[PDB]
């Protein structure tokens, strides 16, 4: 039962958290063929540490690895340290640049601890932002696509107030997001997807009865996309379209429009993809779990589910 | 097996559609005790017509009835006529005023035909609005509660642009809506409900990182409601709370926040409650079905499900 059909970069996240642990446990479960498609980015010391704990010493030899985020002192399982914050970022930075340059086709990032990163002096508002910085893009040109229960919902805005989101929406922004998410769909194994665009306002404005935004923003975006030769329905009322369940990719205007479906239908088995240039970075949708770090009791299910998704055949 | 534990007004909707039929079929299935709790509002001629068709003449004597929406000519099963549009409205107007004055505790409206009403010259944008007009209230003082798959979600705003909705939210507005919906919960048979309030902004603002609205609007509303002695969690990120599924009443700020959960999880089996000034009005959630009007193929299940909900025991 083979889940990895392409080259992937795995960055092991906070070297003090469960990242290293779950990395190894997840490579354990693969055939050797599959393991050699996964390049691991992170400090060797932490993978040593997690191996002695998990009793997986055999698997270090049979592992493709690039040193990133090296440590100047021994690993301290469970401690929040400025150093470990830097490791995380360097490791993730490394894997992204191997995707950017084409050594791999996507990145998976193991958990971070935000305190550790802040304490290192690094601005971090998530993987959308980090991914932008590293690539030299604007933060509004990288987007978040959630994937769970077969719904793929890309978000035009994310993690700002509604108002701020509203005063940023534009025909161009929607277009960029759909383009990013369609190139991503090809990676996920839906090369030619049928897209549905959510309305900004309820019922997609209902012409212009419930506001003018849709007529100014979504409708002109949809026309452009169709002309470029994409199959694209809408704008339609978010509630209505999601119920039909007849699309491969939904496009949401506001955070909640996309996050409510996903976390309702797949509250732990969802994946969060950051999409920018040709880089698709997914998180493993759990924290660094410092409380259990180094006790070898951390589950890799989420990491395997994430690999299965970005490692997909079509 | 008794589903009606209080006094209800049943308005028979379009007197040409299946309303009359399903009314009678639905009263058929009740005990006589339960039938005397249900006052029927509509033209007698149409209930006569539907009774001769269905062969239920015995049940007209055993029926509490108030003439509303009288017709000046014989009933025409299946025809869209200006007259029948007026009947619907008069009947529904009547039942609401019997709730308003306290003769009954809630109203159920059988199906309407929008064309018929428009052709009579009457503005109708739904039961929220009609209920406002009849009661002499502002349309933002009536609130919509959707009910389906166990979720009860009251909406603070509804059927206006996000922006307009945003610039109307205020501590008082939230409070009004929760009060209305908690009174309604008592009718629905959850006297002492555990409430969750959705954030305006993603993640309920995250302190004030994602905007100030929540700190100005939802937090001050929640504090007030707790002090009045209500069990009330939040504000919380809509996506997060709905996933826990640990509450009897959710409170949504924007239309979509509430309508996406419902239509996704119960695209067929759901109820829309309009709430204002002691009145709870539900529809039956199917159209008037003119093509089978008088042809005795219409089942009353949806009408009975609606009665079971508004007729619930304390
Ligand atoms: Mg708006
Ligand atoms: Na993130
Ligand atoms: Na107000
Ligand atoms: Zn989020
Ligand atoms: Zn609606």
């Amino acid at each position: 039962m083979t889940i990895v059909h392409r080259r992937l970069a795995l960055a092991i996240g906070d070297p003090h958290g469960i990242g290293p642990e779950i990395a190894l446990k997840a490579l354990q479960q693969l055939s050797a063929t599959e393991r050699s498609l996964i390049k691991v980015y992170g400090p060797w010391s932490a993978l040593e540490q997690a191996a002695q704990i998990c009793q997986m010493e055999s698997l270090l030899q049979d592992l493709i690895h690039e040193e990133a985020g090296s440590l100047a002192q021994p690993v301290q399982c469970g401690e929040i340290t400025p150093q470990a914050g830097l490791s995380t970022v360097q490791s993730a930075t490394a894997a992204i640049r191997a995707c950017e340059s084409g050594e791999v086709d996507a990145v998976i990032a193991c958990p971070h601890h935000e305190t550790a990163i802040h304490r290192a002096g690094i601005a971090f508002s998530g993987y959308p932002s980090l991914l932008a910085n590293v690539l030299g893009m604007n933060e509004d040109e990288v987007f978040l696509m959630l994937v769970g229960a077969g719904l793929r919902i890309v978000h035009v805005t994310l993690h700002e107030s509604v108002r701020s989101a509203l005063e940023r929406l534009s025909p161009q922004l929607v277009i960029n997001a759909v383009d990013a998410a369609v190139q991503t769909c090809t990676l996920l194994g839906v090369p030619k997807p049928q897209v549905a665009v959510f309305g900004i306002n309820p019922h997609a404005s209902e012409g212009q009865l419930f506001g003018l935004e849709d007529s100014q923003i979504t409708v002109p975006a949809v026309e452009t996309l169709r002309k470029r030769g994409l199959t694209v329905d809408g704008p339609m009322g978010a509630d209505m379209v999601l119920a039909q369940r007849k699309h491969d990719l939904y496009v949401a205007m506001l955070h909640d429009q996309g996050h409510i479906p996903i976390k309702l239908l797949a509250p732990n088995g969802a994946s969060a993809l950051s999409i920018g240039g040709r880089v698709v970075l997914s998180s493993v949708g759990h924290g660094s779990a410092m409380d259990i770090a180094g006790r070898g009791v951390a589950d890799a299910t989420a990491l395997l589910r994430t690999i299965a998704l970005l490692g997909a055949q079509p």
